DNA sequence: CATCAGTTCGAGTCTGGTACTGCCCAGTAGTGATCTTATTTCATTATGGTGA
């Protein structure tokens, strides 16, 4: 991580083992980006905010 | 042309930075009681030599 992170370093590299490495095919994504309305979500919360 | 790579929008999820609530325990110092112990007295008990 040194290295990689001073970047005067890292132009006198030659990379070949980068291509050579992957095991990273499968991943989770998330579970849903759920619908969000401003009106409703906002109306609720007034008339919860009126809800007493 | 339709595939894949560079860009956007907004939601998912963590986390710091900031304030707050409903509830009994634990330690210490008084007394009064009852043992408990390093230490101080109350008798017998043996040793002593000599003038009547």
């Amino acid at each position: 991580l040194v290295e990689f992170l001073t970047p005067k370093n890292l132009i006198t590299k030659s990379f070949t083992k980068i291509s050579q490495k992957h095991l990273q095919l499968s991943r989770t994504p998330r579970v849903s980006p759920k619908s969000f309305d401003q009106y409703q979500v906002k109306d609720a919360l007034l008339a919860i905010l009126a809800g007493n």
